[PDB]
């Protein structure tokens, strides 16, 4: 591959049920959230340089994938499940070890990766909408807001955690 | 390539250890503010390096003090809890994965066994986590890990040996 530099970087766990924040408590407003039940959790992170077809292999590959436990122990995508799907920015994905600190050159910068961040999450909205068992059964497509502390309360049958390199 | 390990930020965290069997409850442990370290072992991984594997992991700044600056968990300090996770080196291969790179039970069983002896005694040296009575606790090698997970953000990272 001769060094061919990485262009993202996704975390894959299974979860019974998700609780994300959405946005922080701020002064008499208190803080807002989302949730999923059954589904697939999708932490992500983005490198600078990236071809402009990277959004839609990540697409397919990650909600294709086959991680999610059926009834008979047989392994399915979220998609076949099916069930639903939560995606959270994770640039702190990409950082390398430096003495006891990370780096993070490699990552996207702050509009990079917010606009790649907010096209991926409407890629797998509509990756779901077209598929027809997750539209029949009701599932639903959750997201972290970009740029916010991720508070995270996640109840798994065992997350089955997974790392997959783009 | 020796082993990957995945790292979390967590308030609490509680991990069933044994299933339910019949009548007997599942059994479980529990880590209050702590690290989250999932650890997978590759096939002949040099047990010479786990000491230094072990440092670097409890040594690395990614614990968020409350003035918003990163120390180790041992400078924290807080808790650890080591969840066996060979499906971290797991590579995609289609719609499946594979995971040819991984130590079998024999090997893996040890290699963790002897990852979690280090973890403990380098937390019992040292002076800040001793005098806070911060624990480490560990998942069962090739059981089902059933966790509940709750964090402030689990500011997660991945180290590679």
């Amino acid at each position: 591959d001769g060094g061919r530099v990485a262009q993202a970087r996704a975390l894959l766990q299974q979860c019974l049920h998700a609780r994300l924040q959405v946005r922080p408590a701020d002064g008499d407003a208190a803080a807002q959230w989302v949730e999923i039940r059954r589904g697939l959790v999708i932490y992500v992170c983005f490198f600078k340089g990236a071809d402009t077809d990277l959004l839609p292999k990540m697409v397919n590959t990650l909600l294709n994938v086959k991680l999610s436990e059926t009834e008979t122990g047989k392994h399915v995508s979220i998609l076949d499940l099916p069930g639903d799907v939560l995606i959270i920015p994770q640039a702190t994905l990409g950082g390398r070890v430096k003495g006891r600190s990370m780096q993070y050159h490699s990552n996207s910068g702050k509009e990079e990766g917010s606009e790649l961040y907010s096209q991926f999450v409407s890629l797998c909205e509509k990756a779901v909408a077209n598929n027809t068992k997750s539209v029949e059964a009701g599932v639903a497509v959750a997201h972290g807001t970009y740029g916010n502390r991720q508070v995270l309360k996640l109840d798994t049958n065992g997350p089955y955690t997974h790392l997959i390199e783009f």
